[PDB]
């Protein structure tokens, strides 16, 4: 039959996070994949699927959304956020099995292919190698180090890069996340320091990407719209790609655009076309992120296709394992109005073991692999030679 | 000191679903409770809580806004939802604390009081005595017993009764939930069966109440605007104190309430002042349902502030357990505009057995009590008499 | 008992104005106080409060929010002005009364404190050594003044100073004040002397601050919205970390800003949710002033939460006494959507002769104090040796 | 010389509240007086008009519109309420002043007159028989009584009356005032009690004026939007010349005329074309109630034109004395989009003696007199034979 017979939930280290994945085997033997994530500001999501999995053993496998329909009635108070998250993980899960149990890859579900290959940028360049020094190398510890990296970017025909927020002037070079208590400053005010040290950072990192190569910034949740107005003016003379900032003020978001010289992106914390909707009708945004991996890739070809009526184009967050970039790359497949996808291109020394495949990049673009489901499993041997840690991410 | 030293969470049986409570427990020895719920469409809440909760150990107990703040910033990506019930109930722990710290009832760190006692409906009336007769008696089966219910109201000098949707001619007795699945029919057409039986159904509580009693109706998330529209229409000529109606459609349920003859309510699931306001600007409601258990009391003063300031009356959402009463209780001693309280007057057997005091009622109000903390104490070898089982709620 | 036995109004001597205060007494022998004022456009608050505090003798002083619905509804149709002024000085009594009966600091009331100490700017700068020269020296009286003041500021280690309109090149220098009808010109219109005059201003002031300090402007009342785009304008290549515009027209004043590449802060005069609602739904502000001495503290709390759902910091108007800033220090330590505060720190010869505890200052910032109630108190016997004038400030 | 030489105010007993006015006295001899309130929820306006005037004096007379921009720059962060009521109160006086002096009825510097006789409505009937019994006879205390008082205004040629809330069924006949804090219940419910009591007032109103005799209902600050639409659906038989409503909401207000089948009037708190203009652009009212007392006569025409141009006829706000009404009467003369006038027709035992004329009624209108300035003088000897009590009006 092509009934669900088990939904299973495994986490492994990913060094300063855990990654999560959903498991999903049916009657025929077929096994789908997802892979979720509870570092970034959400505890819950397993504890979620392990309820909402309960209900889907002995249906269908095929039927993906008749199983959303009904999680959403029966999380209807509490929908969006960590709720959402787990229905998204099951149903990518979902996705995978159905697509492995027909013989093709996920995009085939999703419209089919309308690109072979898409466009990436190197995403937490260099903040990964500043912040996270112990799992990726080589360490950044100052601005020499930031032009270095965006120079190994150019040689590695990476088309574009994209960076953070960091204090360089004031003892070891650090990141500036106060949206995420880091430090904890919760006004999200903007000073003078902050925004020479912006400038400084990026006049480094334009130094070494050379004048080609895409520069794009994200300023998270970490100031106000009078803040992220002063950084935008402070950094009226740079040629940034986009700036993207994240934002629960549409109103906000939508005026500081319309004093923006550079593109403004945001969304990626956002669920379903409803959440969208505020920020569109702003006209808050030149591109939307959407997070297929949170909201589930069903869902997300709802929300790409409403951006397209608007003529937003969209780019999926992208900053997990491989499972997620195969994810990702399937959507970027099939959707007609794609910016840019997002990768990180720097992987911890264990990240291959972990999956069976690998994702492929030539002259800066991701090949999208035409295997039957998302295109890599995770090795359950594996995992649990890598066991999970505490919650890290926004958590640690 | 004033650290908090530990943040524990408990569970007990109420019958077709939990109880779920924090404990905090101060370096003094001071407990701060409070109650929350997973059963309401929202599993993960005691992970959220689990994580948080590490994170404040070695706080000050005063701090409550301090801890909220920091939480907010760790969680900004997911918040909403499950994410900020736990955040809330920490908050209402915190407040306990703090308030039998200072040898105070909760109201006094709200403002004072500005009134002593609250007038209440009888929520779930007879909805509790249809849909779990095996917990609360005597069963209603048919249209005499919810016309008996409803005389048992004013018997007892109640003011007020909320009824929600059922089925009398289609077999036994049941609730019309297709909102939250039951049945699944995720198009949640109102069809001509349903419209008679609400009908039908009215007809009789009013025969029960008599003239002077008031009567609520819950649509909870049952319909859509169309489907809401065709049920006021059906019941133009009904006395009714509102209806309450669900949506996460601001513009939707704006047009709703502009074609009703009756007051408008909604908005207990939605989360600060953020999530309030777009139904504040559309003119989307009579009153504003607040859910303090969900939003934390400190976060709903806010949330009732905002409220005034549109000359908005609200009402807490009220239908768990006892110290969910008496925290919704000292919200609303101290709330200016305060439309009216929620309580479920039908209790479960062993409800008394789990807290130290139980709510007070004379002639149809609340009386508010003046004890240090929120006025009651769930007691802990009581919850281990009647422990949990597998999560219910929207959830069975 | 915990009743209110006298509510007192006592005034003193500050030179081109007076200082006012509340106080309260209970039952127990607690004294609250707060500080109040009518020389900035404000006769008739020393009668509100002599009439209202009437009606408190005899009530509870733990009841102020109470007490606030009472006198609202007893004034509502003449609201705002100097009736909320005296309403707020009232609460401000109250809340050091119910802190001092408690044994806390008034930020424990409040919330919980977030932050140990703010930063502030040194406010009229150089205005009160310009325009009260016999008050606060040493006189400025020319350009070279100017910069020597604003050199002193940063020898002293403040972050932010902020100045006004001056006229240096007709005859002896002089504030520009059309708004307060200093000069008696209702038109309010902006020339060119007003304009290079600006200028020469504030380039002498960014030539004894530095290029660190940062310098705010403050334009009251004095222009229309034609005038201040003309002074946004000539001034479009200055760094303000400010520029402060009053104005009854949302509509207007959100052009001004729209067409600024400078943060606007405005609201210092406004009362309540209610009327800082206009201006935050049309886009009006970067930064929220609000007059916590004038709404009340509790009021305030209610206006800081309401811009933080916009997204908004807000910052408190401080330009009175000791008491007015150890009250706005509460408000400070409690707000997490805060800006900056305002301090004077020119200070009357005498001024430390009239309080208990003088505000203390550190690095550029105020500590916040732990003493029961605000963190000081008017000295009675001071108060008596320094007699009042007839009512000065924009009635001088 | 046309200088002015003094500015007094002067204050009488009027039973339940005083009067008070202001005498403008001129280098020539003339003498200028207004009347004004301070028991309508506004204490301080005599506060204010002493300082003001103190400015006044050495001024020109006939400089009025000199005056107000003088004063409104004075006090132009606290204006509004009870600062503008001392403005407003000084022009009438000074309007007075200047049409004596140039001898002409105060009409004839408004336009001059464009009717000899105005229709009234007798207000506040039976509300003055009832809440004031001790002053104003023959007592109500009675639905009969209700009926009779309507019967007395039919045969006295009136053609409209204006009543308020009344509770009949709860022991003595006694106001509903929950507005201004009689009861105080702050929440401004509306209950069943409230809505049958209104209709049996309004049925007995009703039988004894007959079908012709015109009836107006106000209902001041008296409930929320939520109250005031359960009002108006409870009284959508009624034939009503117009529901009156006092809000400071007017997208609230606006909604409850959008469902109203009766005409609104609303606006007798506000001052200026400013607090008026969001109420016009909201569609909030059918007849704006404009008090010329508060806002000064001068400035009223201007209101009365903005109104104008918005095709709403006006009505002044007149429930004082004598001087109170000749105001108004030279207003109502000169204003084209005149809807009808206020007038008390129950008067004191001692209105007579105060004033030097009368106010003459004829055939259901009052006769505009043609003497020099307002048309009556208060008589000082009379004023001290009658001395002031304590502020009564809302402060009793
Ligand atoms: O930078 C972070 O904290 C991770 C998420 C993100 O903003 C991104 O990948 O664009
Ligand atoms: O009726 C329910 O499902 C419970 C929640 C609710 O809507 C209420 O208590 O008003
Ligand atoms: O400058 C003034 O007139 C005093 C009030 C003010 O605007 C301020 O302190 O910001
Ligand atoms: O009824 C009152 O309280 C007096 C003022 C009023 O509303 C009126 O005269 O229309
Ligand atoms: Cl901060
Ligand atoms: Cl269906
Ligand atoms: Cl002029
Ligand atoms: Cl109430
Ligand atoms: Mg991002
Ligand atoms: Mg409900
Ligand atoms: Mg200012
Ligand atoms: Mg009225
Ligand atoms: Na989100
Ligand atoms: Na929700
Ligand atoms: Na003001
Ligand atoms: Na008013």
């Amino acid at each position: 039959s092509l009934k669900v017979v088990s939904v299973d939930t495994l986490c492994c280290d990913a060094g300063w996070r855990n990654y999560h994945f959903v498991k999903l085997t049916t009657d025929e033997g077929i096994v789908g994949w997802s892979e979720f994530d509870e570092g970034f500001g959400s505890p819950g999501v397993t504890a979620v699927i392990e309820q909402l999995g309960k209900r889907l053993v002995g249906a269908s496998v095929m039927e993906h959304e008749r199983f959303f329909a009904e999680a959403y009635c029966l999380t209807r108070p509490a929908t969006g956020g960590v709720v959402s998250e787990g229905i998204g993980a099951i149903e990518n899960a979902l996705l995978d099995a159905k697509a492995k149990t027909l013989n093709v890859p996920c995009y085939e579900l999703l419209g089919g292919k309308l690109r072979d290959r898409v466009p990436v940028y190197w995403s937490h360049c260099p903040t990964w190698r500043i912040n996270h020094p112990k799992f990726f190398g080589p360490p950044v510890t100052d601005l020499d180090g930031v032009k270095r990296t965006a120079e190994e970017a150019r040689e590695r025909q990476f088309r574009a890069i994209k960076t953070n927020i960091f204090i360089h002037d004031d003892g070891p070079l650090h990141a500036w996340r106060p949206g995420f208590a880091v430090p904890f400053q919760p006004a999200l005010n903007v000073d003078r320091k902050v925004l020479r040290n912006l400038r400084a950072h990026l006049e480094a990192l334009r130094d070494g990407a050379g004048p080609d190569v895409e520069i794009l910034l994200d300023l998270n949740f970490n100031a106000k719209p009078e803040g992220y107005l002063k950084i935008l003016r402070e950094l009226a003379d740079f040629d940034l790609f986009w700036v993207e900032i994240d934002s629960y003020s549409p109103q906000g978001l939508a005026y500081v655009r319309n004093h923006s010289p550079h593109p403004i992106s945001s969304c990626e914390t956002l669920f379903g076309i409803r959440e969208f909707k505020p920020f569109f009708d702003a006209n808050a945004v030149d591109v939307a992120i959407v997070d297929t991996i949170w909201n589930g890739v069903w869902q997300s070809m709802k929300i790409a296709a409403f951006a397209d009526a608007h003529d937003i184009n969209v780019a999926p967050h992208n900053f997990y394992g491989h499972l997620c970039t195969m994810i990702n790359a399937n959507f970027a497949a099939a959707v007609p109005n794609l910016r840019i996808m997002e990768t990180d291109i720097d992987r911890l020394a264990w990240e291959d073991e972990l999956f069976t495949h690998a994702p492929e990049y030539q002259n800066g673009e991701l090949i999208i692999p035409d295997r039957p489901g998302w295109g890599t499993d995770p090795v359950e041997e594996a995992i649990l030679a890598h066991p999970p840690k505490v919650m890290g991410g926004l958590l640690q």
